């Protein structure tokens, strides 16, 4: 149960800008549960592609995240970033506007004048945000054990216990985090999880904003991130390696991967 779009990939072509996909974008003009969304796509993947929902941290808007769209989407992903109700949202309320967006995204792929009609498998889809939005994530990865996998970055919640999710699920930390301490925070959430293929990268140096729009470990982040995405949404086991191994980097001060084979 495969679902492999794009060439074999490479170092190199995981770390560029953009993967092989050309991408186009459209802004939702009207969010339904949540405040604002854009929505970026590949017009040429060569088949229909899950979708990927991302949610910012505390305060913050899109821009905050907004790398990630055209990135993933160049690989070979419907992607939506999205605005919270209120800048003001905590976790639980980040997660139900998150899965409010999957959600409208599976609907825009059944309306026949979206750029997107027809371009999502709607049964794979994945959750990816920022501090309170990776807490928002990983609320809707124990929620919604259907998900396919889930991508944090230096993760917020007002419990460490995610026990219960079997969601694949990586979680960058950034090392030197004064909102979010790893060793209080991203790290404890780690170790929670039990029952899941999981993985936890933490960036050398790192603040709370590490893996934003603009970090300078653009190339790593998003291969691994890529990476990760592609094997566990796609079944995409030419990504296996890319997704589970070590990098073994000086940007990277800790490392650890439990039940991620290959």
């Amino acid at each position: 149960g495969s679902h492999m779009r794009g060439p074999n990939p490479t170092a190199a072509s995981l770390e560029a800008s953009a993967g092989p996909f050309t991408v186009r974008s459209f802004t939702v003009s009207r969010p339904s549960g949540y405040g604002a969304g854009t929505v970026y796509y590949p017009t040429n993947a060569g088949g229909t592609v899950g979708a990927i929902a991302i949610v910012p941290g505390y305060t913050a808007r899109q821009s905050s995240i907004k790398w990630w769209g055209p990135r993933l989407a160049s690989h070979g992903f419907v992607v939506i970033t999205i605005d919270t109700n209120s800048t003001l949202d905590q976790p639980e309320s980040r997660s139900s506007q998150q899965m409010a967006a999957l959600r409208q995204v599976a609907s825009l792929n059944g309306t026949s004048s979206s750029p997107i009609y027809g371009k999502v498998d709607t049964a794979r889809m994945g959750v990816m945000g920022w501090s309170m939005g990776g807490g928002g994530s990983l609320i809707s990865a124990a929620n919604n054990p259907s998900l396919k996998a889930a991508a944090v970055q230096a993760p917020w919640h007002s419990s460490t216990n995610f026990s219960s999710v079997t969601v694949p699920t990586l979680i960058f930390a950034c090392e030197n985090d004064s909102i979010a301490p790893v060793n209080s925070s991203a790290l404890p959430i780690y170790d929670s999880m039990s029952r899941n293929a999981k993985q936890f990268l933490e960036i050398c140096g790192g603040s709370h904003s590490c893996a934003n729009t603009g970090n300078s470990d653009q190339a790593l982040i998003g291969k691994k991130g890529v990476a990760w995405m592609k094997r566990f949404m796609d079944n995409d086991t030419r990504y296996s390696t890319f997704a589970c191994e070590n990098p073994n980097s000086t940007r990277v001060c800790d490392f650890r991967t439990a039940n991620c084979s290959l």
